């Protein structure tokens, strides 16, 4: 089932956003070099991107997009269970975003697309959950 | 750009402080007034003192040059600091003394506090990042 939602803003702060469950708090994450280096940290069902520059930003969230991202800043994939109908996406007290991601096991592509590149002319974070 | 990391060295923090100092150097302890205080450190001579949140254990990281950005964090300060002889040390009062290898020059000295509850190492945790100018 392919679905895209409109551009949501979000104020980025810590160079950081948390993808996590629906009814859970997220846990404290261990930023090693390696985590850092690799572009995020993954904990109990969520994981945080680093992000380029603490701005307000836009998260373009996607499900099994059939667009391709060509060209970007930084990509990192990384594997992403979901246990209730549900995701929320947010920063270091920024406002907290919700999508209707359905319940089961996805790849999370997270495209940095900087605003000098993106359509939206603003630091867009591309985030597309392909069903596994 | 001449990068280069320090193992992490445990520093026992007394009176809510310790101080970045050149290598044959005696620095006095400062007057951490409120104003000092809520700046976060207290300079004087070729010396800064940096502001600790507790007297406890705590995890001095030292670096060079670093691009890897610091995700957790209470307080950043960040200050102009001339090394007047390859080598500083790092000191609080009564703790063991750390040594560190950094040529003479120009730098701006950044310090991020990341309290046990933020840090990988379950203890206040440091960081100083010496970045070349």
């Amino acid at each position: 089932m392919i679905k895209s939602w409109k551009p949501q803003e979000l104020s980025i702060s810590y160079h950081q956003f948390t993808v996590f469950q629906k009814d859970s708090t997220p846990p404290v994450m261990d930023w090693t070099d390696e985590a850092i280096e690799k572009g995020y940290a993954a904990a109990d069902g969520a994981i945080s991107f680093e992000a380029q520059r603490n701005t307000k930003a836009f998260i373009l969230f996607r499900l099994n997009s059939s667009e391709t991202v060509n060209s970007y800043e930084k990509k990192v994939t990384v594997p992403f269970h979901v246990t209730e109908n549900g995701i929320h996406i947010e920063s270091i007290m920024s406002k907290r975003l919700s999508f209707d991601l359905p319940k089961g096991d996805y790849q999370l592509t997270c495209w940095t697309v900087p605003a000098e590149m993106s359509d939206l002319h603003a630091d867009t974070y591309i985030i597309d959950a392909v069903s596994v």
